[PDB]
């Protein structure tokens, strides 16, 4: 499925992301923008072997499984594939576990490069929330 960028604010929003660790809303919908183009079925192949998967791309050496990463240690306990739904219950709720680790958000290297810093509130602009 491929979000609006309200429509993806408000899902958001409801799991409980706005200000999860401190991290307004705005910065979880930047980070879903450049990770993934708000698209769940969103998949990238990494060097080390492990792919990255859905709507903020999660990396399958440390926290999902896709039966072809060496090493993995699946800390979110769910196949990678579970992050390609359409509801994004099962990706907001590892991104928690991801967010909660010890770095923040700059587990997510395009929140860092293309978010962090940034004006974050213009993501959720306009949106009725
Ligand atoms: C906390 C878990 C951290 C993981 C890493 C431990 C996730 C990292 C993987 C990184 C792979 C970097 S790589 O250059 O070595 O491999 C590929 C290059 C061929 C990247 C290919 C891209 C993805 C195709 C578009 C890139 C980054 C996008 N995600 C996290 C989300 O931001
Ligand atoms: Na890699």
């Amino acid at each position: 499925k491929v979000f609006g960028r309200c429509e993806l604010a408000a899902a958001m929003k409801r799991h409980g992301l706005d200000n999860y660790r401190g991290y307004s809303l705005g910065n979880w919908v930047c980070a879903a923008k450049f990770e993934s183009n708000f698209n769940t079925q969103a998949t990238n192949r990494n060097t080390d072997g492990s792919t990255d998967y859905g709507i903020l791309q999660i990396n399958s050496r440390w926290w999902c499984n896709d039966g072809r990463t060496p090493g993995s240690r699946n800390l979110c306990n769910i196949p990678c594939s579970a992050l390609l739904s359409s509801d994004i219950t099962a990706s907001v709720n590892c991104a928690k576990k991801i967010v909660s680790d010890g770095n923040g958000m700059n587990a997510w290297v395009a929140w860092r490069n293309r978010c962090k810093g940034t004006d974050v509130q213009a993501w959720i602009r306009g949106c009725r929330l």
